[PDB]
């Protein structure tokens, strides 16, 4: 396939659609967060999904029969531990051998940082780094293998709009310069892959997954002033954002990045 | 505070949908386009589509037609001249009678310039910055009004990659700067109507719209070993976009902007 | 006559040296502000430097007499009124008159906004716009001509970071485009002058120049909490990046914008 | 203490002097490299230098020489390999011995990686990042508990443009990722930091230092014509730089990148 061509679709439902194709998620693990909102889009338009669990497949379960009874249409859960090459790599030849193919890959890593560099050990600074950035470019090194002989692919990387700012009051460079790496690794790639597979970043800002209980209620009103909106976002808010670089509809878009942070980079 | 809440649909096609909404596009005018197929886009997710014209009221009306008849939805053509404020009030009064609402406006304005600064004269300059940017200034001042009483809106603004960079071999800094300002112009007033509406903007790099016989063959080739994808954009590939920003499926996107260049902007 | 080469100079003295050279500054007509700190810090240098005034000619004079009279150098004042093409190509047609050559011009756009678009009128947005952006225009318009003569030339344009962020909880778009018009004028500019002369960009933040007095100590300690150095900046923070861009010690930098903010953009 | 003080000079020069202060940059061993071009600069300052190599202990040994020649300064070299925590610690205390302080800390860790992610290695990506990336969290983490104990201090990371874009046609992601957490880590440590000292980033563009290994003729061709000054850069226009944020003459820029790479980001 000579290099990547445009839709041959002129419909935007057709260009949206996923029907006959396949997509891997990395999160998709729990109830509601930016994992399975991007496989219940991806299901949405007609898509086999596969998702992963890090260790605990029980969620990911209960979400693979969601998405077939909800969507109807083929899906399975796979273990993957992001920070493990090897892992990645299984992940990669396990889906293709249940699903055929491999058309977009939507990697998530998410470990966070629980201080500043000072007060953090080394170990803890090599670990978000080595989960949060080196894990995307296993999971970006196992499949762009598998699109370079397709001759076609998409690759969607979760970032984070703390690769654009240091977030406030804590302090998580760690995470913010994992992030950063995370979005240009989409712009290299990108360029690296430009013959078969197109590569994008989003960036979301505070989202909330269920989890916001957790949080000091000054903590969060300090955040939302911060935030134009007001309000933390939701990942049901970020399946669009993942369907449109995992699909036909942005054909000609690669190397992008879309903050989705309710305005906070804004300011 | 709070001002602006998530999306009430879990379904992505739901949010995509722009049924019971009214969406008018700028410089619509021409057969593929970036400002028809975003008309186009819109339509298809059913909704009443307002476009514009600056001059010789030819294709719009064509285009009017051709809409409602392979969507089956209202449409209107409107004459409008973007580099004057009192056009684009009464734009939005008019389509506000005919419609009786405006829920997402796509600003588009593409005068270009053919020189340098040196070599450009001051009328030049001015020209293509009242057209470009105090122009998509209209458009948004002129819809934010309405928007605000609504307390919902959504204001696409068609910037380019020469808001980011600076073309080569060609020379048209006033074209650029202009771009430029309407990119942060939407990340500005994403902050500004942050009570009620979402500002964001697109980034097309080189989109072929039907005149590249009016560019220099060896131009283009210079222009294509410089774009990762090895070609030029299609207007079809940007109305996934456009209806992403327009629609209820990025309900916490506000003030991001979104380059479409096959990875232009990458090197 | 050659091109733009490296700086002949080993010694980081003699790079920033700007003995025998004349610099010309537009916004120093006051006892602070970061016009009349950009020419002592040239002036400090060894150049001889001409300043504008808007008018009110007498600060100018004043200045004019001070810098020569603490830095033992030749130095004038003129009339400019950065809004009239005119009357910056009569600036430059005097200077050199006058002084035989330009070799540094460091621009400064003076207008501020006072409110959102919404609230203020379009006779507002098109001053700060004609003031603010296409002054900046208009001097590097004038100055360009003179520097594609010899062969040589330094434009530093003093923009703001309200080009790269929104301030908050003020109001001023208009400010904050024209700004952003300006980070990218120096970027196109770098590359439409690449055979003559360097263009660079500052983008200052809160610069206590003088007006403290009339911002409520609300909106300080507001402004103040969102800076992490936690106060405003002093115009003698800028003198060194000034004589930095304008001066050899910068043979090589072009293109870029240099962020003085007290890392309020960091956030 | 509110953060960080201004500088209290209001001379350029004094604020440009580094007399009474101690500056160590990490791999001046060469004859015109980054850093040595940076350790010459401050030297002339007036600064005590403490150069470090990896293993060029005789290269590092000629430096000392002529810095203490022509600058007639203390300056002393020390062994360190940049990806070893342990050897960044001592690298400090070391230093803090000898000197008994440090005012001002060039990080330059600057491994290259000759291919990109799918030809690549995964140890071969790990490498890059380990020594590029947490190479210089190294020198940021072993100086930055030292700073904080007096309240003060200069980290001038030295990232890449490369951490901007991607370099073209070389295939080098891990290095380009390396790089962009770099520029990040300068600004999320700039506030990490904010209440003892100023953290910023030098991008150099391609530079003519001693060795850029074998690369085809052509290749350099097609390199120098995509930069807009047509030019490698040298060192020497590096140091300015340097100084500039190492010294007072910067008291009120923190969390900034600045791009010396002759307007190649420019396009
Ligand atoms: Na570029
Ligand atoms: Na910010």
């Amino acid at each position: 396939m000579p290099g990547q061509q445009a839709t041959k679709h002129e419909s935007l439902l057709d260009q949206l659609s996923l029907k006959g194709k396949v997509v891997v998620v990395t999160g998709a693990s729990g109830p509601k967060g930016m994992g399975i909102e991007a496989a219940r889009g991806c299901a949405e338009m007609g898509a086999a999904v596969a998702i992963t669990y890090a260790s605990r497949a029980q969620g990911a379960e209960e979400n693979v029969k969601e998405l077939e009874k909800t969507y109807g249409i083929k899906a399975k859960a796979y273990k993957c531990q992001v920070d493990s090459y090897e892992s990645c790599e299984k992940l990669v030849k396990d889906v293709v051998a249940d699903f055929g193919q491999i058309d977009a890959f939507i990697a998530n890593a998410g470990a966070t940082a629980d201080s500043g560099i000072l007060d953090g050990s080394v170990e803890a600074w090599n670990h978000v780094v080595q989960v949060d950035l080196n894990g995307t470019f296993h999971c970006a090194k196992a499949v762009g293998h598998h699109f370079k002989e397709r001759g076609t692919g998409s690759l969607v990387i979760t970032a984070s709009m703390s690769g654009h700012i240091a977030n406030f009051p804590q302090e998580q460079t760690s995470y913010n310069v994992a992030k950063a790496g995370c979005i240009h690794m989409a712009r290299s790639l990108a360029n690296e892959w430009r013959d078969f597979a197109r590569v994008n970043s989003i960036s979301p800002g505070y989202i909330d997954t269920g989890l916001s209980d957790f949080v000091p209620k000054e903590t969060q009103q300090l955040w939302h002033s911060m935030i134009p909106m007001g309000r933390d976002g939701l990942a049901k808010e970020l399946k669009g954002a993942y369907v449109y670089f995992a699909s036909d509809a942005s054909t000609y878009t690669t190397g992008a990045d879309l903050l989705i942070d309710g305005g906070y980079t804004t300011r």
